[PDB]
């Protein structure tokens, strides 16, 4: 019954973001045509595809088996008659995207801040790869603000499921891919793990330290460090050399030793040597406590 959502009474009411393959509208489940109903986050399909929709359900599967603080809520699935084209029916996390929220409280968020969101990421991470789950898209943009208190992940749009004889997840025909979030084996070889999510979690890292400066993003900063002139499939070419010689992402402006530290222990070539996200968590807890 509550899971259960009629398409008809969705008013739509605000764009919240567009995707590779869909959108996400701020909607009201009004049931009673009075304005009283709930506002819920509505994710739908541009281009609904047979291998777009197979996917999406993929992606609402994953949503429902997850229940962590740090995770958008799933609600329910809204079914089209005939097609059967879908809508995935969320909470509704007001602040909207932290690289956004970010942006625009700029360095009004202090450290000690910065670090609670740090924290409350790396555990819905930790709790996701318990269920093997590889969220592939790790970035702020893809992470939401409910309060001044409290992030969640969203977007599991390219999540995978590890196999279950194997701890990492080749794909074979990618799609759009954030290549400056990657890790070098993710760009080489197309292949994600723990591993390479704890790489786009140094990324993610250097994010909020930057305060989401512009000239200083991970795709300017790297196509800085190759050359503004690369282009198309030469940029893959030459990031994939840059970070094998070790070419890094600097250290923010202002940032503290112990955090700079972490995200280069996240950017290890070896991948074997990355930290995992349950001594990530228990790290970041101890340098907030130590900062109190
Ligand atoms: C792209 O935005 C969102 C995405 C998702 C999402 C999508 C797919 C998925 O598997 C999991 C979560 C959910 C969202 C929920 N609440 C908001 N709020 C918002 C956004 N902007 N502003 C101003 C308020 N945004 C959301």
């Amino acid at each position: 019954d509550p899971t259960q959502f009629e398409e008809r009474h969705l008013k739509f009411l605000q764009q919240l973001g567009k995707g590779n393959f869909g959108s996400v509208e701020m909607c009201r489940y009004d049931p009673l045509q009075d304005n009283t109903g709930e506002v819920v986050a509505v994710k739908k399909l541009q281009h609904s595809t047979e291998e777009h929709l197979r996917d999406f359900e993929r992606e609402i599967e994953i949503l429902k088996s997850l229940q962590h603080d740090n995770i958008v809520k799933y609600k329910g699935v809204c079914y089209s008659a005939g097609r059967r084209n879908l809508k995935l029916i969320m909470e509704y996390l007001p602040y909207g995207s932290l690289r956004d929220y970010l942006q625009k409280h700029k360095e009004r968020i202090d450290h000690i801040k910065l670090l609670q969101y740090t924290s409350q990421i790396c555990k819905g991470m930790e709790y996701l790869g318990t269920k093997r789950y590889i969220h592939r898209d790790l970035a702020t943009r893809n992470i939401l603000v409910e309060n001044e208190n409290r992030v969640k992940i969203g977007d599991f749009g390219l999540t995978k499921v590890l196999p279950q004889d194997k701890e990492y997840y080749k794909v074979k025909e990618p799609g759009e891919s954030p290549i400056f979030w990657y890790a070098p084996e993710s760009l080489t070889e197309s292949k994600f793990s723990v591993a390479s999510d704890v790489w786009s979690f140094g990324v993610v890292l250097y994010e909020l330290f930057t305060y989401i400066e512009k000239s200083k993003s991970p795709p300017a900063e790297f196509m800085r460090m190759i050359g503004n002139d690369k282009q198309g499939q030469s940029i893959v070419t030459h990031l994939i050399e840059l970070l094998k010689n070790n070419g890094r992402l600097p250290r923010p402006d202002g940032c503290p030793d112990e955090i700079y530290m972490i995200m280069t222990e996240c950017w290890n070539n070896n991948v074997n040597q990355r930290p995992s996200f349950r001594d990530l968590a228990l790290r970041v807890d101890q340098i907030r406590d130590n900062m109190a």
